[PDB]
């Protein structure tokens, strides 16, 4: 959804460490793989922007939700995000646990 | 910008580490105030969203960008962008400087 569009009342940016560049494409390839198909259906699931960072050393996936609801439960209840958190936490090459900050939108500032 | 649109070639992620609620709410004010009406022109700036921590220890601002020259040259060399720091870092109730992290859009999940 663009940044300011105000059906994302919640935020999820989660950070995974990972130990390079190689790796960082892996968990990219795993997280966008096309057997995580279902997350697009999830309801009030808005998007999932995975990036890599410039040195190498991480990913992060900057996530935009319809509420905390949406989240914790039409995402986090659902068997297959269990399943999904264990595949991605089992990649070679990871340095630690993903670790993520939860936040709401506040302000924008945009080019007219 | 969509948060996949192509043009989105360079993101910055800063975290403003802050005292609680009262503040997060103070430094969003500030940040989209009028002291940074000059960045909404520059070339390549695409947005500026910020956000409040859920648990009301930091602001955390996901900016995008054309292209890290654009950043750079738009941005970073324009002595503005100093003066912007110290309008930011000015506000009772930040509690260390800005962390930044330098990333790049790699994949992204979009419903249906
Ligand atoms: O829970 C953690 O602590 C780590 C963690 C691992 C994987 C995922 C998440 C996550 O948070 C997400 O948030 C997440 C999201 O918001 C939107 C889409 C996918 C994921 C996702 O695949």
């Amino acid at each position: 959804a663009e940044v300011n569009d105000p059906r994302v009342g919640f935020v999820a940016v989660v950070t995974f460490p990972v130990d390079g560049p190689a790796t960082q494409h892996k968990l990219v390839e795993l997280a966008t793989g096309g057997v995580q198909e279902w997350i697009r259906e999830v309801p009030g699931f808005l998007s999932a922007t995975y990036h890599a960072s410039t040195d190498g050393t991480a990913v992060v996936n900057y996530a935009q939700w319809e509420s905390e609801q949406a989240y914790r439960v039409n995402f986090g209840a659902d068997p297959r995000s269990a399943e999904l958190r264990e595949a991605l936490s089992s990649l070679p090459g990871l340095m630690g646990p993903p670790k993520a900050v939860f936040m709401t939108p506040r302000g924008a500032i945009l080019p007219s």
